[PDB]
């Protein structure tokens, strides 16, 4: 037993990234098959953020402006391309540590597991979910750029987010490994800021079954609710809607406990409007709302 924030085990993307230098700006690539992605800003001088031309930028650029560095060893670029906001090198060696893999786009509410890199070397892994505004709450310091995030699903990697900056409230924004962005933010100089954010519904009820899963009950209640009304009430207090097909996915934990979806709903209702009055649900203080469904199945 026992519930934790889990990440995938990290070796197989681990040897993939690489250091990409190109100019005075270093920061990481992900380097699979012969070809190395990187956040495209990096072609582009921090005085020239405010406005860039990435068409102009690229056309002035030669395969040997671009440092590629594996470990030791120097990959060389035989090739440069840009798709959207992600930089393509195509470089002479195929990685020979190169995963089955894909590239994927999550939704707001689901999760992947970051690995964190500066300087092409891998620093710190933990998972994240892609909140409804489309940024992230990492952990990133300067160089982090590059760095990837991804989900395992047996021995291929889905490869769903590459990091490209940090907002000013301190979250993280990026893009899906074709260069397109999370949300409405671009990668020049502006005073883009993250929008209004909302609970994850769903993910709160999947980590109230992880909860009675691992023997916190004090929460629960003999009452069941209906979907309509938990709605109305979840707005309130700035919830997403709960749908049909949120309740169905939630039918493997609800059969494990026991407890309808339902009287889940009926549960949170009453958090809602009463808090936890000094009591904690999995050892916090508050709802949770960064485990899917899918995550607590995992760890049951």
């Amino acid at each position: 037993s026992g519930f934790r924030k889990m990440a995938f085990p990290s070796g197989k993307v681990e040897g993939c990234m690489v250091q990409v230098t190109c100019g005075t700006t270093t920061l990481n690539g992900l380097w699979l098959d012969d070809v190395v992605y990187c956040p495209r800003h990096v072609i582009c001088t921090s005085e020239d953020m405010l406005n860039p031309n990435y068409e102009d930028l690229l056309i002035r650029k030669s395969n040997h402006n671009f440092l590629v560095q594996a470990g030791n060893v120097q990959l060389r670029v035989i090739g440069h391309s840009m798709q959207n906001c992600v930089l393509k090198l195509k470089v002479d060696t195929a990685n020979p540590k190169t995963p089955k893999y894909k590239f994927v786009r999550i939704q707001p509410g689901q999760t992947f597991s970051v690995l964190a890199c500066y300087n092409g070397s891998p620093s710190g892994v933990y998972q994240c979910a892609m909140r409804p505004n489309f940024t992230i709450k990492g952990s990133f310091l300067n160089g982090s750029c590059g760095s990837v995030g991804f989900n395992i699903d047996y021995d291929c990697v889905s490869f769903c987010y590459m990091h490209h900056m940090e907002l000013p409230t301190g979250v993280h924004a990026g893009t899906d490994l074709e260069g397109n962005f999370y949300g409405p933010f671009v990668d020049r100089q502006t005073a883009q800021a993250a929008g209004t954010d909302t609970t994850i519904t769903v993910n709160v009820l999947a980590w109230l079954y992880a909860a009675v899963i691992n023997g916190d009950r004090w929460f629960l209640n003999r009452f069941t609710t209906t979907l309509n009304d938990f709605n109305l009430v979840a707005m309130k207090y700035n919830y997403e809607p709960l749908t049909q097909d949120h309740v169905d996915i939630l039918g493997p934990l609800s059969a494990q406990t026991g407890i309808a979806v339902l009287d889940m709903c009926a549960s949170l209702k009453e958090l809602l409007q009463n808090g936890m009055n000094g009591r904690t649900i999995l050892g916090s203080a508050l709802l949770e709302d960064e485990f899917t469904p899918f995550d607590v199945v995992r760890q049951c």
